């Protein structure tokens, strides 16, 4: 519905270097959630997000890697209920992988309420089962809701373009789905998109997964088709 | 003076799916250069090869291009000065050109030496100007070394086996020339094979160039010659 490209344009993206942190802090009630968006410029990226309640409790935490951060836009809206929470950023790749972090207040109309809309009827995937989400060529970005019925989340979100062929890789923990439901854009560029959603949780540990289609550009474009020829100098 | 396959038999060769990246890390001062080794399963190579030593600093970079991976092992010898480097190989080919890759640290007795000692007094190429290299039937593999005396050097190598039949493509940067020296092997099966140098900076920036025969076979194996009696089934 909304092209992520354009909340980058309109934001103010603040440079995190290889084995550095940055954070926010958010203490006004009225902020629901926040949304993060992490860029580079090419490079992979490697990151750690991070929702800090109080002196030691983390309630919220990811660990991602994009293999381009420049053609994928990383993407997630945290939920921050109660009190104040800080988002920290911590850039856990060498000097060599700088990243872009953009984190910034949700609004009732943002992404969170977007990424409902086009939501379908979840599906369970029990603890050490996987699921899978081909994809079409049409499909720009997809749109990930993982909950459960109150107990913790332990999930692995891969998005892939081949066999084993990773681009996009979060393992996301919660403490309680039903309280922090987890939102995330993945953008889908090219063909061959499967998205891989991984319980990595015991088995007596569900659950909900919802993987739809978010912005479809419906391109079609076949001018490629033909004679493959070479770079021309 | 030394087979790249026996090189490449004693290596661990890492599959990179078209589209894909993988890196390689040499925090080691020692490592004064690290050989870079591309081959196929018989189909095209299409790979970009980067050195990155700062968060956005590539002083060395590569396009490579070669139809047959198989038949032709792609070599290259990338020097490592200063502090921690990583070695960026990417496929930009498509899905159907997979590349199998080796990047290890060079020795003292490794390439960089052959390459120096079977080399032969350099000279010079205007900038926008050429070079050609015809090369006899017996010698099986080139080497070549590209130098600048401090200016970066905007370079481009290919090999034809006919009048206008490109097998192999290597357009090459380097931010300096004297500090960064490019070295190669091009593997030169069977015959009518010229090796042509084309210097790709600005009229005043010349280079140095030496394209010498490494190996050599003189096997003198002629078993072909005779009646081309067609495939018999």
């Amino acid at each position: 519905x909304x092209x992520x490209x354009x909340x980058w344009d309109n934001s103010s993206p603040v440079i995190v270097q290889g084995g550095s942190l940055r954070t926010w802090s958010f203490a006004n009630p009225a902020i629901e959630s926040v949304q993060v968006l992490l860029k580079t410029e090419g490079r992979p990226l490697d990151a750690d997000v991070e929702l800090w309640q109080g002196p030691d409790n983390t309630p919220h935490k990811m660990r991602v890697y994009v293999e381009d951060g420049a053609l994928r836009t990383f993407n997630a809206v945290i939920g921050t209920p109660r009190g104040p929470n800080t988002v920290a950023i911590r850039n856990i790749g060498q000097l060599e992988f700088p990243l872009d972090a953009v984190v910034r207040p949700d609004r009732d109309d943002g992404l969170a309420a977007g990424i409902a809309s086009v939501a379908t009827r979840s599906e369970t995937i029990q603890g050490g089962a996987l699921r899978t989400y081909p994809f079409n060529p049409t499909v720009d970005s997809v749109a990930i809701i993982l909950k459960t019925d109150g107990r913790p989340l332990n999930a692995r979100i891969e998005l892939l373009q081949g066999p084993n062929n990773n681009k996009q890789v979060v393992e996301l923990y919660t403490e309680d789905g039903l309280d922090r439901p987890f939102f995330a854009i993945v953008e889908t560029p090219g063909s061959g998109n499967v998205v891989r959603v991984v319980n990595t949780a015991p088995v007596e540990f569900p659950l909900y997964a919802s993987v739809d289609a978010y912005r479809v550009g419906g391109g079609g474009d076949w001018a490629d088709d033909g004679l493959m020829i070479g770079r021309a100098f």
